[PDB]
């Protein structure tokens, strides 16, 4: 028993970060069999932020002026190539760190680990989501772009997040490991709109059935409602509409309990109408948006 | 900028952790050099731990009866004795993945990441407090105990606490490395009353440097206090008292904001007096207990 935010273990992802300098300017990398990954803006200064031509501060560099270091060994960089707003750099040795991997584009909604890192150096690991309007509400100061984003299946990283840049609101953007931003982003200090935000519904219906699980009870009522009636809730709550795709995925926490959807949709009508009345939820006094079903399935179960 | 529950990268508490069977009981050890460290209750079966005599349980078991096995490996004991409520099992091998260690017995308000781990695999990491009354509110489930909880100072990892057991109220219970538990607890099945517990008021003083250091500062008021009738206060919400101790601990983060600590105490003073309001800060609804003045500095420097 017992409910918290739980971050994936980070050794795995440990084992491939690097540092990566160009000119003046350092951050993190990804060393993946031989190449490493970094944000294409570790070729910019301060001033080239403004509005940069990536293609053209390109051309100034060569392989010899990425250095790459891992903790104290040198990375011998033998290819350089930008693919959208990521950087590949070649390297002649292959990480023995290297984990089974892939690289996934998560959905928003969905939740991951982050591995927030200055230097090359790991500082600390947090479970977030990807907002439905694809930033994140990360923790991240200056040199610590490059740090990254992923799930584990066993023995499988599936990394799906690399830290790019921080929005005037203190909100953060990042791309997939293919460098496509997630969201209407680019890579500039300009200010960006990022897209209005909604609560992750499927999320916090999921939290609620976990707060069964741990014994929070108290939010169970007698009532019951529909998708359509739930949804007319959801839309003046700024929730995200219900799907039947949402109430499948559910489905497993709903067998668990014995607690139909619509019922669970019932108790957080009645939640987000009357708020909390002074009282907690597995130890919060909001409702938490940042469990997925799967994460609740997999805390719940002890899947190692 | 931004402000999360950040844990340790758990990396170099992954290479430590074993499973260990003894019988028909399998829980998590660690193996630190050529001992591998375990609660002695892997030695009962349930039924024993209604009023177990471990001195008697443990001379019946050998050797050879404790079975050690990292991810594929078998390991030979050469060793066992008990220390306390912890059995220390002798290896013959020493574990190539050492980290640099202490172990430490960590004071109540502090703060660790615990590595959540099922049949010596590792499912999870997060961060948590030690309760004032020597709880954990963690998140184990049958299998889990032996994990332990950390922090690390660049490469050396201080061990100070493993897991052992879940008390009927759902809060957990365990040990320091030596096999001494935190609070008035003890490894049998029986019930057992945790004490009063309070809110870490250094901790949450903390958490509010922390918010105005990212940008929430709507709870900043035009008062002060004094220790005295701050306390007053403090008593009367369950709030720890505070000390000259902890307005010095807090120097720094007053020094960083210009924020007297006793205007801080005024601010906090005010929000137990009048709630949030329908507010948050960081992300939360409630004053959060969780953060110790050192974590709110690392977090805010990006100390690696
Ligand atoms: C200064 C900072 C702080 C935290 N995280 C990231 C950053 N850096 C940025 O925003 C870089 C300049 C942009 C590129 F899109
Ligand atoms: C069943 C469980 C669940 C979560 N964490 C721990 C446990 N196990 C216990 O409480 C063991 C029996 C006691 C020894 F003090």
């Amino acid at each position: 028993s017992g409910f918290r935010k739980m971050a994936f273990p980070s050794g795995k992802v440990e084992g491939c970060m690097v540092q990566v300098t160009c000119g003046t300017t350092t951050l993190n990398g990804l060393w993946l069999d031989d190449v490493v990954y970094c944000p294409r803006h570790v070729i910019c200064t301060s001033e080239d932020m403004l509005n940069p031509n990536y293609e053209d501060l390109l051309i100034r560099k060569s392989n010899h002026n990425f250095l790459v270091q891992a903790g104290n060994v040198q990375l011998r960089v033998i290819g350089h190539s930008m693919q959208n707003c990521v950087l590949k750099l070649k390297v002649d040795t292959a990480n023995p760190k290297t984990p089974k991997y892939k690289f996934v584009r998560i959905q928003p909604g969905q939740t991951f680990s982050v591995l927030a890192c200055y230097n090359g150096s790991p500082s600390g690991v947090y479970q977030c989501a990807m907002r439905p309007n694809f930033t994140i509400k990360g923790s991240f100061l200056n040199g610590s772009c490059g740090s990254v984003g992923f799930n584990i299946d066993y023995d499988c990283v599936s990394f799906c997040y690399m830290h790019h840049m921080e929005l005037p609101t203190g909100v953060h953007a990042g791309t997939d490991l293919e460098g496509n931003f997630y969201g209407p982003f680019v890579d500039r200090q300009t200010a960006q709109a990022a897209g209005t935000d909604t609560t992750i519904t499927v999320n916090v219906l999921a939290w609620l059935y976990a707060a069964v699980i741990n014994g929070d009870r108290w939010f169970l009522n007698r009532f019951t409602t529909t998708l359509n009636d739930f949804n007319l809730v959801a839309m003046k709550y700024n929730y995200e509409p219900l799907t039947q795709d949402h109430v499948d995925i559910l489905g497993p926490l709903s067998a668990q309990t014995g607690i139909a959807v619509l019922d669970m949709c019932a108790s957080l009508k009645e939640l987000l109408q009357n708020g909390m009345n002074g009282r907690t939820i597995l130890g919060s006094a909001l409702l938490e948006d940042e469990f997925t079903p799967f994460d609740v399935v997999r805390q719940c179960s002890g899947v190692t």
